């Protein structure tokens, strides 16, 4: 396959693009990676612009929606698509290979082999959808083998999200340094995601709660978790039509450990049918 | 820095990333990495890979010494440096596991089926261990013994799921001079089992042989020969298609038969063509 420098080369073959990105680091090019599922807004625009800074990098900008990552009916066809977007702001934030799988290319086989992660997977997110993070560190293992980047990108908003990413490559060894760059948010705090443009003007107002909610608590914490957690609480309790899902406050890597100073306090809420995440550094007893 | 590898002699390295170091600088020299996986206890058969592995142009010859709990230390060495192997890794549990079991692989519907019956996790075991050491190895070929054909047939789905870049080389079994297929348990054997051990390998070749007259009389012919067989109580003996979907019409297939003898158990299969 033919790559021109200096513009964006839009590869569907896998084939394709793992020739490309092969020939490239064989070249000296260290090849970035960043996994998306379209529907690119500033969020990913900062994972774009994190990778580019990579000396001598090359950008591989993924966009799949993953049908593994879904529950039956009707999320995945749900889902925002919005490609000739897309496209426009690759070519604009200079990035030179989309890769752009059909689900055909991907799960030839359907559903075969398929990677089984931790018991995190089981929580808060995957609480009520066992098999989503199955689905998200699949798609991301095969992305990984295809690309062979040097660095992979993801957005801490979804911090479960990265944190089983995290664990993906440690427990089966890969050789990719993960990087998590921070939330990008909008003027008044709210986080940037797809899903935002579900929400109708009085819901975006209310909207607002979740990233004043964890920022209260950051503050907060300087007297304890239990001030914190009702800080938080006390603004999600404000808000109208914030349905809360959870609130919880962590240790940072989610696992089997306690609370001791680092913490990170996540929230998911519902607003109408839309439902929102964020979550934020929390340092316990520290101004 | 690197860590010292020294050309023609056994280098023998138990740190994960002592290994993916040494492999990475290695084939950038202008080395084939080739891996051989192991859980030591060295035969015939593993010989027969490490040879295999060693006659690629260009080879350097990982062989992976571990016992994989999810699925003779200086004795094994001596065989690998007889040889002419360059690489032995030899981790411990701790090291391929430094945060216990977390994520791992969970094979296709295949892994219940056959060897899956009385060991329902043994595969994905054996898929999530394989995946590793790819992973820290990166090599050019992997190299698998045809005896234990589900596991290959696993890997190959393996390899074709997640995308791997790794060619995976199937070896021919080796067998005694009887045609017993090697292995870790023959030597289990009583003399009167190992006797009766002769029907699994019989059985095979006289059902590829017997192929000429079609499926039937392939299965046929191999059923009557472990029934020959005092003390061998038959698991299965299954003719399937060479990916171990079903068996179509006509074409290529594989047959299976896995027997316990006392509370030894065997596996063997062989190539079949129909008509
Ligand atoms: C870097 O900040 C963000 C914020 C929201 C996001 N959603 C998906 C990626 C992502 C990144
Ligand atoms: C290539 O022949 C063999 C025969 C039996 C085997 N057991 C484990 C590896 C192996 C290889």
């Amino acid at each position: 396959p033919a790559f021109h420098p200096g513009e964006l080369n839009v590869y569907s073959a896998p084939g394709d693009v793992a020739d490309v990105s092969r020939a490239l680091r064989l070249t000296g090019r260290r090849v970035m990676l960043v996994p998306t599922m379209g529907a690119l807004h500033e969020g990913h625009l900062a994972l774009v612009r994190a990778a580019k800074r990579v000396p001598g990098s090359v950008v591989v900008v993924s966009i799949f929606v993953n049908p593994m990552q879904f529950g039956a009916g009707g999320d995945l066809d749900a889902y925002p698509r919005t490609p000739d977007d897309d496209l426009a702001q690759l070519r604009a934030e200079g990035v030179e290979i989309a890769f752009t799988p059909t689900t055909a290319a991907m799960y030839p086989d359907g559903l075969r082999t398929t990677v089984q992660p931790g018991p995190l997977a089981a929580e808060l997110e995957g609480g009520p959808r066992p098999t989503h993070f199955a689905g998200v560190l699949t798609v991301v293992l095969k992305l990984l083998q295809i690309v062979r980047p040097d660095r992979v990108f993801f957005g801490e908003k979804d911090y479960q999200q990265l944190v089983l990413i995290r664990q993906l490559v440690a427990d089966f060894n890969l050789d990719v340094a993960v990087v998590g760059v921070p939330t990008v948010r909008e003027a008044d705090g709210l986080a940037m995601s797809s899903r935002n443009r579900y929400l109708d003007p009085a819901q975006r107002a209310a909207a607002v709660a979740l990233s004043a909610a964890l920022t209260a608590a950051a503050h907060a914490a300087t007297a304890g978790a239990q001030a914190a957690l009702d800080a938080a609480r006390a603004v999600l309790d404000a808000a109208p039509g914030v349905a809360v899902d959870y609130l919880e406050l962590r240790d940072i890597g989610l696992g089997p450990m306690p609370l001791n100073g680092s913490g990170r306090l996540l929230v998911a809420a519902r607003l109408g049918t839309t439902r929102l995440l964020d979550n934020i550094a929390i340092e316990i007893g520290t101004f």
